[PDB]
C-alpha cells in the first residue's frame, strides 16, 4: 500500500535524477532495507572518503521517518560509534513531504556542517568548537583510516 508506493517512487526519481555523489536503493528484494553511500563532500575534511549506511522503512511510511545508521566509522560530532545519526529529520522534525534523497542531502549537509550544539559524541563536539585545524585534521586522519 501506501508505504510501498512511496518508496518505490522516491527510488525511481533518485534513479532518474541521480545525485552526483551519493546512492541508494534496496538490498535485494525487500524494498523496506536499504544500504546507501555517501561520498565524502569536496572540500570537506571526509573528501576521498567513501561512507556506507543502512536505511530501514517503518511500514507507515511516509508519515514515520525512516532509521538510518552508517555503517562506515566517522569522526564527526552527530554520529556515534554505533552509526546513529542526531539529525532533526530523523526525529521530531520528520514531515510526509520529505524523502530518501532529501534524507541524504540532509546527512551531506550535516557532514559539511555538524550542530555541536547537538551532539551524539561530546569531545567531537568540543573539539569541533574550540580548534577547528585540529578537528579537521583528526576528520582526514579517520577518513584515511576508515573510509578509504
Amino acid at each position: 500500500g501506501m508505504a510501498l508506493k512511496r518508496i518505490h517512487k522516491e527510488l525511481n526519481d533518485l534513479a532518474r535524477d541521480p545525485p552526483a555523489q551519493c546512492s541508494a536503493g534496496p538490498v535485494g528484494d525487500d524494498m523496506f532495507h536499504w544500504q546507501a553511500t555517501i561520498m565524502g563532500p569536496n572540500d570537506s575534511p571526509y573528501q576521498g572518503g567513501v561512507f556506507f549506511l543502512t536505511i530501514h522503512f517503518p511500514t507507515d511510511y511516509p508519515f514515520k521517518p525512516p532509521k538510518v545508521a552508517f555503517t562506515t566509522r566517522i569522526y564527526h560530532p552527530n554520529i556515534n560509534s554505533n552509526g546513529s545519526i542526531e539529525l532533526d529529520i530523523l526525529r521530531s522534525q520528520w514531515s510526509p513531504a520529505l524523502t530518501i534523497s532529501k534524507v541524504l542531502l540532509s546527512i551531506c549537509s550535516l557532514l559539511c556542517d555538524p550542530n555541536p550544539d547537538d551532539p551524539l559524541v561530546p569531545e567531537i563536539a568540543r573539539i569541533y568548537k574550540t580548534d577547528r585545524e585540529k578537528y579537521n585534521r583528526i576528520a582526514r586522519e579517520w577518513t584515511q583510516k576508515y573510509a578509504m
